[PDB]
């Protein structure tokens, strides 16, 4: 039904969202300390000197370990 | 269709994946550290001494800003 299709677009959106804004192919699983930004895999992560969001400097990255991970 | 309810099921399933493991009624928005397990909100993991997945000391609790929020 159009119910169907409106379900499946929810979907869609809500997994899109859990993947890494830089490569949009790998899962996010890595936060930007200590802003607390956590938008990047750990490959995208590991170069970037200050955060994509809101440009604080980086001091490390923290690995994630969500319960949502499906990689 | 049963495909509605097949995709109801799918959607509650990964909603309540987001949401605190202790109190099951906040979003998670918080990490133990330095293990890196991320399953509590801010309540709820400042009130915990050991990591509730795998029982490692809490050296401090990280804010996380995730896109789902
Ligand atoms: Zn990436
Ligand atoms: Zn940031
Ligand atoms: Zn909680
Ligand atoms: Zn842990």
């Amino acid at each position: 039904s159009q119910q169907t299709r409106v379900l499946q677009e929810k979907l869609r959106k809500l997994k899109e969202a859990m993947l890494c804004m830089v490569c949009c192919e790998e899962e996010i699983n890595s936060t930007f300390c200590p802003c607390g930004h956590t938008v990047c895999c750990e490959s995208c992560a590991a170069q970037l000197q200050s955060c994509p969001v809101c440009r604080s400097r980086v001091e490390h990255v923290q690995h994630v370990y969500l319960p949502t991970h499906t990689s």
